């Protein structure tokens, strides 16, 4: 019963494909709840029009800064941060969709997709869902990334919503 979210990539506003995941909301509620509506908008505000802002090629895409758009802003439904749920679920591998974060208990709207395993983020970062579609379209976006996560086009969600 877990939901599955849809991002629409365009690169430098031309369409690049769609990547779908799964939210683990049976094992993170509550952070699963606030990256599903943030994909919907429904709360008035969400990631449709937001960049990946910072790509590292072996490492992992993060976005989801649609305050500030450089990785130092973004608010979840629940308020500025919120808490680490838990840490039951683990960075085995790519795909892995997980909560960036400024420090313990800092959770807002920012997020990476794993393109490796990065175990060393266990404890530190709330997994919370995976790739299920396009994983190979998250692989073109890492091509536009570079060693200090500066894009050379702009990775754009184009749209977003909920599947099923």
């Amino acid at each position: 019963v877990n939901p599955t979210v849809f991002f629409d990539i365009a690169v430098d506003g031309e369409p690049l494909g769609r990547v779908s995941f799964e939210l683990f909301a049976d094992k993170v509620p509550k952070t699963a709840e606030n990256f599903r509506a943030l994909s919907t908008g429904e709360k008035g505000f969400g990631y449709k029009g937001s960049a990946f802002h910072r790509i590292i090629p072996g490492f992992m895409c993060q976005g989801g800064d649609f305050t500030r758009h450089n990785g130092t802003g973004g608010k979840s439904i629940y308020g500025e941060k919120f808490e680490d749920e838990n840490f039951i679920l683990k960075h085995t591998g790519p795909g892995i969709l997980s909560m960036a974060n400024a420090g313990p208990n800092t959770n807002g709207s920012q997020f990476f997709i794993c393109t490796a395993k990065t175990e060393w983020l266990d404890g530190c970062h709330v997994v919370f869902g995976k790739v299920k579609e396009g994983m190979n379209i998250v692989e073109a976006m890492e091509r536009f990334g570079s060693r200090n996560g500066k894009t050379s086009k702009k990775i754009t969600i184009a749209d977003c919503g909920q599947l099923e």
